């Protein structure tokens, strides 16, 4: 299988390699570009605060990591057009920096000699894939594709199942989510977002997300029908997404749960639980989303009905399992 | 009028009841406390507070009392309310904060033990349940035992009242993203029969059932049975937020919803307004029961369908207590 | 070969009790857990066993009935007796009790399990002056006549291997210890009474909390030559698990940091209980450790003015799982004596 | 001199202003240099996650803050030598960025028109002041001074009291300390320090500190006699320092506690407690250091004795009170 380069060896970038080795993928990771020395990247890869020790050996040289006995080139080019992707033949770039989230920006990797780029974040109006929701839309002509956010990978499977079974007329989502590197440790400036400047592990922090707003890139029939936001909270990873919908049909909780159970069957992207789990129980999940039947709520007065559905997600590893599913298919095309 | 209070349960709420009475220089005096522990320990906890810092007045103790700002408070340690000697120091109104007497029948014990009225710091079934500046006009001179519901109820009710008066609420569901509390667990282990309550609270997002929405009809009778809800408990020590998703009886804009709220909060000592980009730690110490945040208002419309999301902050300890005390000061004078 | 004892009961299916079962299964021990006594329903114990905040999903299947757990297909009886003397351990023939409640920390208290039909008891905590074992430090003192034994605290299992190595190589004349340690269920979630100790009443995930420990004071039970030569305490802090112990010593010899690190390295060679690191690790890196203690050469410090010298040595420990590994090593040996 | 500028309006820089206003200082803060807009600085000054709402009014303009009705110029120069300090006549700079911690570096403020610099951090071999320990060494001719670290301000009054009473012959320190902005929110590169790269609110993290090694600048007789380090842990502010010493005389715990009690009497910088406090009770302290008699420990075998003494410190607000005490004195010489 294809050779891969990772741009941005951060939380997502590191976990991309972790998961590729875990599934014994035929993808060959040949190069990493970041901003730092191999010594520091080796340290971060070996020791992880959320997932514990790297399951394979890790060393470094002047200009590479040696991971499980295999060499991976390390570059330190702030501008992607300068990355020497041709030197080890990286053909598909997993773009994980947060700084090339558009077609025009990620073109820099094609200019630097890669064939294709898979962006680990929403990236505007480009093909945007949630594996096992719309990955059938990928074809052999696609060169730059997005996997949207972790929140999108949580929300889309639930929304798709509800829409297929009952119709969603309108809905709003809140995700109660783990804090991430976009936030701040101590109160201090963090770009232009005032809320992002506040100490993440000491606060409930409202936070804008486009997961609902841009859901039409993944599920066309739902364009413009959803809105939402996030409340970021002090858990290191592991998150939960609530959706409150008006559906096309009156339902019971059992009926909603059964429909979802059915959608999750033989679906390695979308899991089901009727156990009273909590966020730490999703840490390390191999699903993009886990529907939780225990939290389903129907509120009805006369002809009016509100349906609340909830799914968990490991915004780090869980999401990464989706990104890797997508990467495997994209590399085959 | 009545001017002497007894506190049953000198916990998070009990201690803050005393703090707040003193802060507002109430004419109501706490004359007795009933707990399970020694005055030495109660003194220690009153002086040193993890959420609110050092007590602003002097605190000392004897074998059977606290001495707060130089005034003597009796301390009893009776497992069973019916045995608390409330007449000894003349406690007329019991602020019942233990979680163990949340019914008319149960709290009757305080009256059997000599007090005249009981205000329960929690939901307590079908009795008069007051959210100050929503339905406190329902209290009369014949009431002896009343509830001030939960902190979540005090957050939800004012927001729900203002929306309902201006627009009508046809149906709604809430989720409160809430500070963990002493009903939860520090490390994973049994916590009665509730599975989720058994999990380490400072290391998890934990779904948690709450009756705030289900029982809203005690506070706002026209919303009776129209709302549902739950909580997600998260790792902050105090400071919480309630989101309500409603279908209203009129199409609206966010500007219009926020203006209606601004009007309802204006000169309203119980219900505040912000259009600043605040986070939970900025609500710690709030003197409101609920602070509407106009920055989080969202209207989702598709044709004739419309979902309105409104959001209010609450200091589930001190904020709520300010309400409890508003209610207490009025209840003392009927 | 005559059968060694192979059937275990766990009293207190708590943080430690659930990890005992976990580690026994993990290492494919020939010891079988046949019964558990706690104060709750199988339903709740099964939920807590399946879902762990610190170590994640249980790696084997878990189901339950009205009076048992079914774990990896094997039935384990569940009893609910608050008094140990009433536990019906004979029903499934539990021979060795792993006593993990915190309520029977003496020989007088734990011999109730013998009354209740067990043959031996291993206590997951200090339990007075009984035989107290830190594996790979003094487990050679265990013999066939020991009936009730302690493995001391997680802090003792961290401290002892370091103190043993230093004392063997250089001599410890006097020393004091501070452990910076994860919070535990003896502490409080919110500020409120917690028995008689004032500090234990404070919100554990929101404070640094000084905390008394006997690990140094009772070190003579494990290393007799240091009896009465050490004091110390803990500072409990807001991490869920994973802890570190610092020891400051006056030694019998002048040393360099390098000579200390090398002596410790040799003491950790061929030693499944005591590890060594020279990497810049932090506490989350010790979570799930299979050692009782990991000596961290990066934190060694020698302060020397003329003839006077103070030596600081630091070891990490996973107070939950790492300690549990030491308990299980001792249990396996106890069972075969 | 009564006109001050603040370089770096961070945790320390903002609390500098808060404390100045709280004590009604006659110091006039005329200018602030940062990198961010006044809008964002206003928001941060108004809402503090550790200390709650700012007690005075705060507005802004495109180039100023208006605090309690008074205008403060805001500049945005990333090089100190370009800061226009002469425009509003800022004479004393409180240097709070962490990037000018030497004489040669802070010289830039003087080239830029200031007359004195007070550095909020250790700054090498220059005049270094712990107030109520050695502020009587501050000289009319000093133009660049340091107030060392929060940890130095905790350690120094305790060490001085012990040393005057008993003699300290050698000693080592460990501070168990709240995390700060030099650490990381998520695992990721943080300069060259590997430990600084790890998620600060999810770990105990060993951290080097010069508080003991450079004690000689403050207490010259203890020069070269102390070493120490930190363990950084997940509390937002509020810290504790332990010192283990060999003293020149045999002592009891009562005797150590009495000597320290005396040292704290009528001492605005050094407090005493015999209550069973924990770290959150130090937050908002007006002392640089609070000796805790409850943790004193004497370990004795034959004629060998080790003495463990312990002091709390609000590494933010507490240290800042010391910085202000020193600034007030400095401004008047
Ligand atoms: N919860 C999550 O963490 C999560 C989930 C889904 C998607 N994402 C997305 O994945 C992307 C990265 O997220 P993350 O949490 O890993 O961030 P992170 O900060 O942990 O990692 C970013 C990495 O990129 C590096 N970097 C920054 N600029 C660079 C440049 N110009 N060239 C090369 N390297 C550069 C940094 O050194 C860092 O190592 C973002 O687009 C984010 O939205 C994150
Ligand atoms: N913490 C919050 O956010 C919050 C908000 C609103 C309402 N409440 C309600 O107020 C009440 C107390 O809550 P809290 O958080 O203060 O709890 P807490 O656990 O902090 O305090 C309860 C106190 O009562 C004592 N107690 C228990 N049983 C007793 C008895 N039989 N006699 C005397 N004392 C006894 C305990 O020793 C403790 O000091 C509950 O009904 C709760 O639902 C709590
Ligand atoms: N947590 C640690 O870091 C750690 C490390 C080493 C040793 N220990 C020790 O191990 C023991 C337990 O610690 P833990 O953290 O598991 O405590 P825990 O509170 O998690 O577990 C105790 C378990 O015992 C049960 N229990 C309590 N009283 C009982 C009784 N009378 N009969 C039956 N069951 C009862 C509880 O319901 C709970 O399930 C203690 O002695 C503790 O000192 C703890
Ligand atoms: N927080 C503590 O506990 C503490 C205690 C003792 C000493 N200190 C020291 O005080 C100093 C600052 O600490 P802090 O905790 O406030 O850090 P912080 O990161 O909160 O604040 C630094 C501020 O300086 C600004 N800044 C960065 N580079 C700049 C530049 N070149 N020009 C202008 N502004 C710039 C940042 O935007 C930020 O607003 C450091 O030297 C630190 O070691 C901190
Ligand atoms: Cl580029
Ligand atoms: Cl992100
Ligand atoms: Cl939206
Ligand atoms: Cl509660
Ligand atoms: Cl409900
Ligand atoms: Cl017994
Ligand atoms: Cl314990
Ligand atoms: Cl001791
Ligand atoms: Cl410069
Ligand atoms: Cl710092
Ligand atoms: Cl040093």
């Amino acid at each position: 299988m294809s050779k891969v380069g990772i741009n941005g060896f951060g939380r997502i970038g590191r976990l991309v390699l972790r998961r590729l080795l875990e599934v014994k993928s035929n993808i060959d990771v040949v190069a990493i570009n970041d901003l730092t020395s191999p010594k520091i990247l080796a340290y971060l890869l070996k020791h992880d605060s959320n997932y514990g020790p790297f399951p394979w050996s890790v060393d470094f040289t002047e200009d590479s990591l040696i991971v499980d006995g295999k060499s991976i080139a390390v570059y330190a080019e702030k501008e992607a057009k300068n990355i020497p992707w041709k030197a080890k033949g990286a053909e598909i770039i997993v773009e994980c920096t947060g700084f090339y989230t558009s077609a025009e920006k990620s073109q820099a990797h094609l200019d630097a000699g890669a064939k294709k780029v898979l962006i680990s974040a929403p990236a505007g109006e480009m093909k945007t894939i949630v594996y096992n929701v719309n990955d059938d839309t990928l074809d052999g002509n696609d060169t730059i594709v997005s996997v949207a956010s972790a929140t999108t990978n949580c929300l889309a499977p639930m929304a798709k199942a509800l829409h297929d079974s009952f119709g969603i007329e309108v809905g709003t989502m809140t995700t109660i989510a783990a804090y991430t590197g976009t936030q701040s440790l101590v109160d201090g400036p963090r770009g232009k977002d005032l809320r992002a400047s506040r100490a993440a592990a000491e606060n409930i922090i409202p936070h804008t997300t486009g997961a609902a707003k841009a859901i039409g890139l993944v599920i066309p029939e739902l364009s413009g029908k959803l809105k939402g936001h996030a409340q970021r909270v002090p858990v290191k990873t592991g998150s939960v997404t609530e959706l409150v919908s008006i559906l096309g049909k009156k339902v019971t909780a059992e009926e909603v749960n059964n429909a979802l159970k059915q959608a999750t069957t033989n679906n390695e992207s979308f899991g089901y639980t009727d156990e009273e789990i909590v966020s730490s129980d999703i840490i390390g999940s191999h699903f993009g989303s886990v529907f939780d039947a225990t939290q389903t709520e129907i509120t009805a007065v006369g002809d009016l009905q509100l349906v609340k559905t909830v799914a968990w997600y490991d915004n780090e590893y869980g999401f990464v399992t989706q990104l890797i599913r997508t990467l495997e298919k994209f590399a085959k095309l």
